[PDB]
C-alpha cells in the first residue's frame, strides 16, 4: 500500500508548469524530457521587439505585476499577468487530465487583453517554444497544406520512453492577424502561423532566447541578401516573422502575430489515455478546477476574525496560489567545493582569511546530477531551492495538501551526502545557474542552515497520531503509509542531527567554561566579519570579532528543534536506544542553554564569544536572536525566563512596533547600521514563530496565559495587516517590512515564507 500511494502522487504531480523562473512553461518531474515556454512582445519599430520581448521573469517599471489567482498542483490553475510595456493583460490557464501510464494530458489558455492605454490596432508576437532533451526522442511538426504557414492548429507528433507516444497542439486561436500587402509576401505569405523546428545539442535547449533571435537575425540577414531594403521596407511585424519551415528536431518554434485581443490553446494529448483533449475539454476541466480550489480554501484556509471578510480572502486566495504556484522542477549539476581545506574547520582566530585561502584555490568542481521538486522564495529574484526557507513555504503547503509537503521534503532529503549535509542553495543546471554570478553558486559542505524543515514533519507527526482529494491526505488518513515514510526518512534525519554536532559543534572543554554539559555547544561554521549566512539572518550582529569559541543560541535551540523531532519519530518507530540518547541530548541543552547563553543582567538568550582574557563572554543584541529558545518552543509554559521574554517581545522601545517585532531592539548600538537588512526590518517567518508560540502559552493553564493571549491576538493583528495594505497598495508581497513606515521594501514576489499570513489568518494552531 506504500508503493501504491507512491505510484498515485508520482503519477499525479508528474505535469505542472514547474518552471517557476519564467512567465509560463510546463515540464515534467524528468530531467531530460519536453519543456514547453511562451514569450510575447509588441512590435511598433525595427528595433523595439528584442526590448519589448518576456520569457524570463523580472519585476521593473514595466510591469504592474503576476501571479497565480489559483493554484493546485495536482489540478492546475489561473496566472494573471499585468505588463505596462506592451500594454497587455494576460491570463494563463494551465489544467492536469489523468489518463494512462505517463502521468496523463494537459491543457493551457494565453488569453491577452490590450489595455485602455494600448493603440487598439497593437501588433503583438507570441511564440510557443518547445523543446525535448534525451537521445532515443523523436518530435516532429505536421506539416500544413498551404505554402507559408498554417491557417489551422499546428500539431507536434512526438514519442519518449518516459512520456511514450504523445500530440501537442497548438490551436489557431481568436484574433485578427495582420496581412502584408508588400511583395515579400509573394515568398513569405501575407502573414499566417509558422513553425521551425531545429536541432541544437540537447544541454542548450533552455536558451529560448538567444535560439529564437539566432533564427529572426538570419531571417533579417534573407532580407538583406535578397534586395529587400529601406527604399521598400516590409512592415516590422512582417520582418520578424521566420520563414515556416516544420520539420523534425529537438526545438520548435511556434510563432504567431496578432493585432488587437488574442487567445489560442495548447492541448497536450498522452496517446496512453482515451482520446485526445480537446478546448471544450480544457473549458471545463477550468472550471471544475476553480470550484475544488474555492471548496478546499473555505476549509483549509477558514480565516478567522476580524479577515473573515471577502478582502481578505482575495488577499490569503493570493498569497497561497502565489506560494504553491512557485513549486519548480530543477535537474541538473550543482558547484561543490569537495576539497574539505583544513582551513574550513575554523579552529583558529582570523579563521575568515585561512578560509578565504582556501576558497582562492578554486578546488570546487561540478557534480550530479541532482533533482529537486520545491517551492521558493521569489520568481523574479530567487527562483531555486534555499534549505530554511522551505521548512516555512511547506507549513501552509501541508496543510493544502501533506502529501505534497512530504514529496517535497523526501525530494530535498534526496540531496544527502554521505557525511549527513544538504548545500544551504539549491543551483541545480545551466538554466538554474543563468541568473547566478560565479562567485555565488559554489556551495561548501561545512555550511549549515535551520533545519525548518523539521517543523512541517512536527505538524505531520501531530495529525498521524489524531482521487485528488484522496491523495492530498493518504500519508495522514492510512497510518501504515505515514510510519513508513517516517521509517526510510528517519536515518537521513539522523545523519543530519549527527552531521550538526560533528561540523558545528562549539567549544567548551578548551577554554574556562563551567556548564551542566561538557558536549552541548554550537558555533555556526561560514562566519565572516559582518556576516553570518548560514544562520540565514544574514547580518544580524554577533560577537566581534569572530571567535573559535563563539557560540551562537540560535543554533543550539535549532539542535534542540532536531532532538524533540527525533524522540517523537523514534518513539512511534520503537527506536529505543536512539529515544534515550535524544531525551538526554535535550536534558543538556534545557541545561547549557541556561548556562551559557542566558543573561540575568539583560534578560533574554545572548550568544557568547571568548574575552582578550580567554573568558567567556555573553555579546548580548536584543532582538530574534535574543528570543530564540521562545522562538523554537523549548521553554517551559511557567519559565521565569519566558515571562523576561514576553516582557522584552511586548516592549515599544525594545521588539514591538505597530507592524510586527523588528528584527533588532531601537536601543542595540546596531540598529539601523550598514546594510540593515536583520538590523531592525520586520520579518514575517521570525513573526510567525512568535506568534505560534504566544497562542500555546495563550491556550494553557499558567502564569502568563492572559499576557500571551494579549501578545498573540495584537501581533497577529499587527503583522496580517501590515502585509495586507502592502498587497493592497502595490500587489507584492515583501521579504521583509519597515517598522517606522510599515512599508513593504527590498524583494518583491516574495512567496517566499511571508505568505504565512494564510496560515497565521486560519490560526487554530
Ligand atoms: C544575483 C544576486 C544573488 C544573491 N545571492 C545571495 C542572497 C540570496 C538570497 C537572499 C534572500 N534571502 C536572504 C535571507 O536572509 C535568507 O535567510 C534567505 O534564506 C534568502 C532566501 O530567501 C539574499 C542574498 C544576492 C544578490 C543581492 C541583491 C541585492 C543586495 N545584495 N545581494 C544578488
Ligand atoms: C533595495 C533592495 C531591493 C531588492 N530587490 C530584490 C533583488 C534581488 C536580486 C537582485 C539581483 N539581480 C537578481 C536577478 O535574479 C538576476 O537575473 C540579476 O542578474 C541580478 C542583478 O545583479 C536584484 C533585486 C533586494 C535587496 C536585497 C538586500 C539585501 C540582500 N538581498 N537583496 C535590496
Amino acid at each position: 500500500l506504500h508503493s501504491e500511494i507512491g505510484r498515485l502522487n508520482n503519477q499525479s504531480l508528474l505535469w505542472g508548469p514547474y518552471r517557476p523562473n519564467i512567465y509560463f512553461g510546463t515540464r515534467p518531474r524528468i530531467g531530460k524530457s519536453l519543456m514547453t515556454g511562451l514569450m510575447w512582445g509588441k512590435i511598433e519599430s525595427y528595433t523595439d521587439f528584442q526590448h519589448t520581448v518576456r520569457y524570463t521573469c523580472e519585476q521593473n517599471e514595466g510591469m504592474k505585476g503576476y501571479g497565480w489567482d489559483e493554484y493546485d498542483p495536482r489540478r492546475g490553475g489561473i496566472q494573471s499577468i499585468h505588463d505596462i510595456q506592451n500594454g497587455l493583460d494576460i491570463t494563463t490557464s494551465f489544467v492536469k487530465i489523468p489518463g494512462g501510464a505517463h502521468g496523463g494530458s494537459w491543457a493551457a489558455r494565453i488569453k491577452g487583453t490590450l489595455n485602455d492605454d494600448a493603440p487598439k490596432d497593437q501588433k503583438t508576437i507570441v511564440v510557443f517554444y518547445v523543446s525535448q532533451e534525451g537521445e532515443n526522442s523523436e518530435l516532429e511538426a505536421v506539416p500544413s497544406e498551404n505554402e507559408f504557414g498554417y491557417e489551422g492548429d499546428v500539431i507536434l507528433k512526438g514519442r519518449s520512453e518516459a512520456l511514450g507516444n504523445y500530440k501537442l497542439v497548438v490551436t489557431k486561436g481568436k484574433g485578427v492577424i495582420p496581412q502584408s500587402d508588400h511583395d515579400l509576401s509573394r515568398l513569405r505569405g501575407p502573414g499566417q502561423t509558422v513553425v521551425q523546428s531545429l536541432t541544437y545539442p540537447d544541454e542548450v535547449l533552455w536558451q529560448a532566447k538567444p535560439i529564437l533571435f539566432q533564427q529572426l537575425k538570419a531571417g533579417i540577414d534573407w532580407l538583406v541578401e535578397n534586395k529587400y531594403d529601406v527604399a521598400d521596407p516590409p512592415p516590422p511585424w512582417q520582418v520578424y516573422l521566420l520563414a515556416n519551415k516544420p520539420g523534425s528536431g529537438n526545438v520548435h518554434i511556434v510563432q504567431k502575430v496578432f493585432e488587437g485581443d488574442f487567445e489560442f490553446d495548447i492541448l497536450f494529448s498522452s496517446e496512453s489515455a482515451g482520446k485526445e483533449v480537446t478546448s471544450k475539454d480544457l473549458e471545463r476541466e477550468v472550471k471544475q478546477a476553480t470550484e475544488v480550489f474555492g471548496e478546499r480554501f473555505a476549509r483549509v484556509f477558514d480565516l478567522k476574525a476580524p479577515f473573515q471578510g471577502d478582502n481578505y480572502k482575495k488577499f490569503g486566495k493570493s498569497m497561497f496560489s502565489n506560494l504553491i504556484g512557485g513549486i519548480g522542477y530543477f535537474y541538473g549539476h550543482s558547484l561543490v567545493d569537495r576539497s574539505y581545506a583544513p582551513e574550513y574547520d575554523e579552529e583558529n582566530e582570523g579563521f575568515w582569511e585561512d578560509a578565504a585561502e582556501a576558497r582562492a584555490r578554486h578546488q570546487e568542481a561540478l557534480e550530479g546530477p541532482y533533482e529537486l521538486f520545491t517551492s521558493i522564495p521569489s520568481r523574479p529574484f530567487f527562483p531555486r531551492g534555499f534549505l530554511w526557507d522551505e521548512g516555512f513555504h511547506l507549513l501552509p503547503i501541508a496543510d493544502w495538501d501533506i502529501d505534497l509537503a512530504l514529496e517535497i521534503i523526501k525530494s530535498w532529503y534526496n540531496l544527502m551526502d554521505e557525511d549527513g549535509w544538504i548545500a544551504r542553495e539549491q543551483i541545480l543546471g545551466a538554466e538554474a545557474r543563468s541568473k547566478v554570478p560565479k562567485e555565488f553558486q559554489t556551495q561548501y559542505p561545512h555550511y549549515a542552515n535551520p533545519p525548518t524543515l523539521f517543523l512541517v514533519l512536527d505538524n505531520f507527526v501531530e495529525r498521524l497520531r489524531k482521487l485528488d482529494e484522496t491523495l492530498s491526505t493518504a500519508s495522514v488518513d492510512n497510518p501504515e503509509v505515514g510510519l513508513e515514510y517516517l521509517r526510510r526518512l528517519y536515518p537521513l534525519l539522523r545523519r543530519q542531527f549527527d552531521w550538526f554536532r560533528k561540523t558545528q559543534a562549539g567549544d567548551i572543554k578548551s577554554y574556562d567554561r563551567e556548564a551542566y554539559s561538557t558536549k552541548e555547544a554550537y558555533r555556526w561554521r561560514g562566519r565572516t566579519v559582518s556576516h553570518c549566512l548560514t544562520s540565514g539572518l544574514d547580518d544580524y550582529p554577533r560577537p566581534q570579532p569572530p571567535h573559535p569559541g563563539e557560540l551562537h543560541v540560535d543554533l543550539m535551540s535549532w539542535v534542540g528543534v532536531m532532538v524533540k523531532s527525533l524522540i517523537s519519530i523514534g518513539s512511534l518507530l520503537g527506536a529505543t536506544e536512539d529515544v534515550e540518547f535524544y531525551t538526554k541530548v535535550l536534558d543538556a541543552i534545557e541545561h547549557n542553554l541556561d548556562d551559557l547563553h542566558w543573561s540575568e543582567k539583560e534578560g533574554c538568550y545572548c550568544d557568547a564569544t571568548i574575552d582578550e582574557f580567554e573568558e567567556h563572554k555573553l555579546v548580548c543584541h536584543k532582538g530574534y536572536i535574543s528570543l530564540f529558545p521562545f522562538l523554537t518552543g523549548l521553554l517551559k509554559p511557567d519559565s521565569p525566563k519566558l515571562g523576561k521574554l514576553l516582557a522584552l517581545i511586548g516592549d515599544e522601545s525594545e521588539l514591538w512596533s505597530p507592524y510586527g517585532l523588528r528584527s533588532l531592539s531601537k536601543k542595540d548600538e546596531f540598529y539601523g547600521t550598514a546594510e540593515n537588512y536583520w538590523r531592525s526590518p520586520v520579518w514575517i517567518n521570525i513573526n510567525y514563530l512568535a506568534i505560534v508560540q504566544l497562542y500555546n502559552i495563550a491556550t494553557q493553564d499558567g502564569p502568563y496565559k492572559e499576557t500571551a493571549r494579549d501578545l498573540y491576538t495584537r501581533l497577529r493583528k499587527n503583522i496580517v495587516e501590515t502585509v495586507y495594505r502592502n498587497w493592497e497598495e502595490t500587489g507584492f508581497a515583501w521579504e521583509q517590512y519597515n517598522p517606522e513606515t510599515g512599508k513593504g521594501q527590498r524583494t518583491q514576489h516574495f512567496t517566499g515564507w511571508t505568505s504565512l499570513v494564510v496560515k497565521i489568518m486560519s490560526g487554530h494552531h
